[PDB]
């Protein structure tokens, strides 16, 4: 019992002006000048000219005499705006000027002027008997009471009814009317019962429950095909009036029920009337409402005929056969009972019927607004699948779905230029290891680096990464700019790549003027210029940490040894144009003016001299080692003495080469030299191209040589030919719970009817998915899914398929998303370095676990059910020990997963590991259970106490990962620091709280008297390739320089002891 | 980074459940929850939904 | 619709719970179905010193000749009123008045 | 304001929540709830500083 | 209605541009559904058997 309420009051009757004010609101509207009253919008559809007069000039029909002459015609036939805003205001004024109605000024204050009938007669020139009546006595149109307005124009004529054509709101749509109306003479209640029984068996007519004026009037349609456009138009409104009532509010739409009642009619509106008179459960809407509606509702009416379900069908069929009575629903009927006693003597539709059975809804949920929904699928649900179909899809097209790859990326501005400096560590080069390192370099050189490594090397390049964006700030440069500021990182950037010509500075800040009519060409950048512009900066950063320089003092000379003919010189000359006198020279063994063609070093004489030298010598395939070496070593020694602070470049950083480079410098030169190699950004990731910066010491160098060689090691991991190139691909096919699929991704389209059938199966291969419909009424849904081995290893544990069919089936038809135009999908995704580092972390341990004799269980401590991949076989039990995580559903489905909701400890108080338990200790031996930070002397106990117990436990490997000290300073002198930031005292990796470092010299030493077995294994290249190939993940370019250093100094120590 | 999630979402909003099965590693500095709806269920079942959010 | 802001303490909280519940109390005052929705309306009619009128407001127009006749009676139901003539020589005066129970009781 | 939740009042408060929930809030209270909304209050003005913009 | 069909662009626009004058372009007037195919190659096999050319 809710019985909602409302206010019922005629909305047309209370529009007619007063009989003594009707004068004012018609002609004397020449004083004001319109402006806001009428509504006008213009679309270049084209074309649309929706000029619509509002009250009191609404529902006003136009006479064909004063329609075309005054206004309407000419303004329309511009036609194409055009259409000055002045034209509408001034011209419409001219029309509204010369117009008036016949009326008599009265004195009684309780009279009203009949607008509708008055303007009807006027517009027809009083030709008809109905319009002539109001000429001899124009005072007939004054009335004090509705209904009695019309009673006076049936008795005076002797006629039974008056037919009147309708008004079209749009005044430029000069077409025949869809229908007209007819007003009947009916005084009392007993007359309406007589007339409505006469309306039967007559062409095409309709009514609508109650009426405005308390007098029966009906609708008469022109043709059968133009009736459903009117029924479907009213039905839509009733669905909105009861939407606010059923919840409970305040409405003012009199009548109560908007739905039309078909009297004598066809057979298409009897089906339409039935489906509308039961208030379907379109919630959310669905239905396909926007368009066409007039055909969507006809398909809807077909639903309830067989659907869905039971007495719902019966109700439908009890209305289809009848469609002669007004069907209401208790609560909605009460509105008439409430207002029939508030004012007696008012006509309603005689024939009513009341029912109380809705009964219920499904219900549904969806949306029909632009968008492209992403999905996230799980491995559990409330349904049970067995032996299902293979839902096949194919044909993507090239218009809707475009498939490409590099991938293009988006970064910042200053991040384009950064580097990481390394430092030697060794002080002696043994004479017994000088030929051991040689043998490694000689044996390795013969066979070029892995073929699998070269699958990404020359496939993608920095040019293809940065240029796309770099040439978009070119368009920005044009016409547009702000405060630039000389010297800045933005300065030399827009001076270089954006503009071929020079740049004039006025005030050191402004950019002016503008390109009047000549468009300056975009500076043609090259592959051998991007490496030089990022190294020029590094050269200035190595000189002094003081930022904001970039320009040199007058009378400074820099020379490049290319890599000719290449630009670079022009770029580093135009930049140093404004600053007094600077000399930028270029030389090489393939050069062109102004670059000078020479050899290296070149015969005696010529007297080369400069302040800085940047050497880029190398190429071009090939020569045997014994001859290649003599060429590489000869380049270094002829640039070290050529300048005071030079930088050289070598290939094959093999720890023999780098040591032979130093050896050949320490002997010749006096007071030795100080050397250190470095990587820079924009150097084509995994290209094993290091650079060697040389400084004339300052006294005597401590550690000139290299020992373990960290940055070099990357190179010394390549192997000969092996298996296969792998290479991702597509499938366009889905089996149900069947193993063995090649890495990559697949996509297509399916029938919306079986859309949720596909979604129930995609969960076996991937976690992410994307769907969208092309158009609202295509019924085809496009699907893209991506295969991840992080989910495969979690899907195929046992036999349970379950899944959640019920969940996804609640989308059909609509709710899968709508998207127009074209969209481009890529292949190699984009991941940071926090994720890839871990992909190397687990790619390592996987090799170690799946090799040992026997296993009982694999135990992880800390995570989100992560590191599932690496558990081998899948038959192996998997145990998780962490304080915070989700349980139950995932562990109930016989996945061999179990979780202990207790905080682990490292005190050797309660250890119980036993035969064959493989423990992982990722990052949980660092900070606190909450997220604070722990000392560096309290983390050592987490190894001492694990070992102490492990000593007695039967061969039980423990895998421990911890940070290596030395980073302190190694990432302090670097210029790249976007990530892996160091907060003076602590390392700030990702988020968390900055953590303390662990002195590796002490951590290793302290385990040489307690522990027994402890092998430290660092992730190497092979793990990077497999990681990127399986997942399909590109390297983050500027994060690639981060990876190949950060990777090294996170040791994974394997404690496999018995 | 401004992320949006819900049980009726559309790109760039991500369609998920709450809390959602394990894995996926939700993480942020601030969370604003507006969960609720949409009629209806008895108290003993409603309570278990409100308290779980 | 209240909101709950959660903070990881800073030490140990003194008074975590609610007792009387002030802001919540607002909710705990609703009752089941009772009488009627009330709902304001209009009258367009004036009796002289006669009790029993529904809450709301009423308005219309009268002959200027008996304009001050109406004003003498409106004082029984309201305190505020608004009048205006449409045009200088219409002789019709529009009146709006609003019923207040603060005046009915007086 | 409170520091203790009595075990004798933990089921007294429950009975109030359970008995109340069954019947939705007053019908008279809902005469203003979904009748007027903030949107209808602030938007009118909020879209006039659009014209100012 | 079938989601696994493709429209022959090349042959379709060839006929249109010639006003369906030739036997090859007239074929696709009486039955314009001939230009729908699910498999390449089979697109053309249908317009040699139907003509005899
Ligand atoms: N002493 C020397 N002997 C031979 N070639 C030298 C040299 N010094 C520099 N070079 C040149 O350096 C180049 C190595 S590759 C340089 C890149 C290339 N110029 C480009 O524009 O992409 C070789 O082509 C070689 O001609
Ligand atoms: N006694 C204990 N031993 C091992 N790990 C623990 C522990 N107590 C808590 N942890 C876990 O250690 C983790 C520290 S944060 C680790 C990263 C986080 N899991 C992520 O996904 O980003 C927490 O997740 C916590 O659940
Ligand atoms: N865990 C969960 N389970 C179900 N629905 C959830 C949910 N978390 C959020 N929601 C969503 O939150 C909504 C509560 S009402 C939200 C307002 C509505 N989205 C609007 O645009 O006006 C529900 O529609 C529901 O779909």
């Amino acid at each position: 019992m809710w019985h909602y309420t409302s206010i019922n009051n005629d909305t047309r009757v209370a529009l007619d002006p007063k009989p003594n004010q009707i004068r004012t609101i018609t002609k004397p509207n020449t004083v004001p000048q319109l402006g806001t009253d009428y509504l006008y919008t213009f679309n270049s559809q084209r074309r649309s000219h929706t000029l619509r007069l509002l009250g009191p000039f609404q529902y006003f029909n136009f006479s064909e005499t004063d329609r075309g002459h005054p206004l309407f015609r000419l303004p329309l036939k511009y036609p194409s705006k055009a259409i000055p805003a002045d034209e509408l205001i001034d011209n419409l004024h001219s029309w509204m000027r010369s117009v008036h109605l016949l009326h008599v000024r009265s004195e009684d204050n309780t009279l009203r002027y009949n607008w509708m009938l008055g303007v009807y007669a006027r517009s027809t020139n009083y030709t008809t008997p109905v319009g002539q009546l109001v000429v001899n006595a124009p005072a007939i149109l004054n009335y004090s009471n509705p209904q009695d307005a019309f009673n006076s124009v049936f008795v005076a004529l002797g006629i039974d009814y008056i037919d009147i054509p309708i008004t079209n709101s749009n005044i430029f749509d000069d077409s025949s009317t869809p229908y007209n109306v007819r007003i009947w003479h009916a005084p009392t209640m007993t007359e309406v019962n007589h007339i409505l029984a006469l309306m039967r068996k007559s062409t095409l007519v309709s009514t609508h429950s109650s009426w405005h004026w308390n007098v029966l009037h009906t609708f008469h349609y022109r043709s059968e095909s133009d009736m459903i456009d009117h029924f479907a138009a009213k039905i839509l409104e009733d669905w909105r009036q009861k939407e606010k009532l059923d919840k409970g509010a305040l409405v003012e739409a009199d009548r109560v029920i908007q739905r039309l009642i078909p009297l004598s009619s066809s057979t298409y509106v009897q089906r339409l009337a039935a489906i509308g008179a039961l208030y379907p459960n379109e919630f959310t809407e669905n239905v396909l409402d926007l368009s066409r509606l007039s055909t969507a509702l006809l398909q809807l009416s077909d639903t309830y005929y067989q659907h869905a379900n039971d007495q719902l069908r019966r109700l439908y069929r009890r209305m289809y056969n009848d469609s002669r009575t007004l069907y209401m629903t208790q609560r909605h009927q009460e509105l008439l009972l409430a207002q029939i006693t508030a004012d007696p003597n008012i006509l309603l539709y005689p024939y009513t019927y009341i029912f109380t059975t809705i009964p219920t809804s499904m219900n549904y949920i969806s949306n029909t607004g632009q968008g492209r929904i992403k999905h996230s699928l799980t491995v559990t649900g409330a349904t049970e699948h067995d032996t299902v179909a293979d839902i096949v899809l194919g044909q993507t097209g090239e218009d809707v779905i475009t498939i490409s790859m590099v991938e293009p990326m988006s970064i910042a501005v200053e991040d384009m230029y950064g580097y990481v400096l390394d430092t030697p560590t060794r002080d002696i080069w043994p004479a017994d290891e000088q030929i051991e390192q040689k043998g490694d370099a000689v044996a390795l050189y013969d066979t070029k680096t892995s073929r699998a490594l070269g699958m990404f090397n020359n496939t993608v390049r920095i040019d293809d990464l940065l240029s796309p964006l770099l040439s978009l700030v070119y368009r920005t440069y044009i016409k547009g700019d702000t405060m630039t500021m000389t010297q800045g990182s933005l300065d030399h950037l827009t001076l270089c790549a954006a503009v071929d010509s020079d740049i004039t500075f006025v005030g050191n800040r402004m950019i002016a003027p503008l390109p009047e009519g000549y468009i300056p060409k975009p500076m043609h950048r090259n592959n051998s210029t991007m490496k030089m512009l990022s190294l020029y900066v590094a050269l200035k950063k190595l000189e002094n940490f003081a930022t904001n320089s970039y320009l040199m003092a007058p009378d400074t000379s820099i020379i490049l040894l290319g890599a000719e003919r290449e630009p670079a010189v022009n770029i580093l000359r135009r930049f140093n144009r404004n600053v007094s006198n600077v000399r930028i020279i270029g030389m090489g063994d393939r050069a062109v003016e102004p670059n000078i063609r020479v050899r290296v070093p070149f015969p005696i004489d010529k007297n080369i001299s400069a302040d800085f030298i940047i050497c880029d010598i190398n190429s071009y395939e090939d020569q045997s080692f014994e001859s290649m070496f003599s060429e590489t070593i000869s380049v270094v020694t002829t640039c070290a003495s050529a300048a005071t602070r030079a930088l050289v470049k070598i290939n094959h950083p093999s720890e023999y080469m780098i040591n032979s480079v130093i050896e050949r410098l320490s002997q010749l030169g006096g007071v030795f030299y100080h050397t250190a190699l470095l990587k820079t950004a924009s150097q084509n990731p995994y290209s094993y191209e290091t650079y060697i910066y040389i400084t004339p010491i300052a006294a005597a160098v401590r550690f000139p040589f290299y020992s373990n060689s960290a940055m070099i090691n990357r190179y010394m991991t390549a192997v000969a030919d092996d298996e296969m190139p792998i290479i991702p691909s597509i499938h366009t096919v889905i089996k149900g719970h069947s193993n063995t699929y090649s890495p990559g991704l697949f996509c297509g389209c399916v029938d919306v009817q079986s859309a949720p059938l596909a979604l129930s199966q995609l969960k076996s291969y991937c976690s992410e998915a994307t769907t969208w419909r092309v158009d609202s009424d295509d019924n085809l849904v496009n699907i893209i899914a991506r295969i991840d081995p992080a989910r495969i290893a979690l899907e195929f544990r046992t036999r349970s398929n379950t899944s959640a069919y019920h969940e996804y089936q609640r989308y059909v038809p609509n709710g899968l998303g709508f998207k127009v135009r074209k969209t481009r999908e890529f292949r190699y995704m984009h991941r940071e370095v926090t994720f890839i580092h871990k992909l190397m972390m687990y790619a390592l341990i996987r090799e170690q676990i799946s090799l040992t004799e026997n296993m009982t269980q694999v135990v992880s401590i800390g995570g989100r059910n992560l590191a599932d991949i690496s558990v081998v076989p899948l038959n192996m039990k998997y145990v998780v020990i962490d304080p915070a995580t989700r349980i139950e559903t995932l562990t109930q489905e016989k996945k061999n997963i179990e979780v202990q909701s207790r905080p682990f400890q490292f005190d050797a108080a309660n250890m119980d590991l036993e035969n064959n338990s493989i423990y992982l200790f990722i990052a949980v031996i660092m900070n606190e259970p909450n997220g604070a930070a722990t000392p560096a002397r309290m983390q050592m106990d987490k190894i001492r106490n694990v070992a102490t117990a492990m000593l007695t436990r039967t061969n039980c490997v423990a895998y421990i990962s911890f940070y290596e000290a030395g980073i302190i300073t190694r990432l302090d002198q670097s210029t790249a620091h976007k990530t892996i930031r160091v907060e003076e005292g602590r390392l700030k990796v990702a988020n968390y709280v900055p953590v303390d470092t662990l002195v590796e010299a002490d951590v290793t030493l302290m385990l040489r008297d307690i522990g027994i077995t402890h092998e430290i294994i660092r992730p190497s290249t092979p793990e990077l390739i497999d990681a990127c190939s399986n997942y399909g993940i590109r390297l983050g370019s500027t994060g690639g320089a981060v990876l190949d250093v950060f990777n090294h100094y996170s040791p994974v120590i394997k404690l496999v002891r018995s």
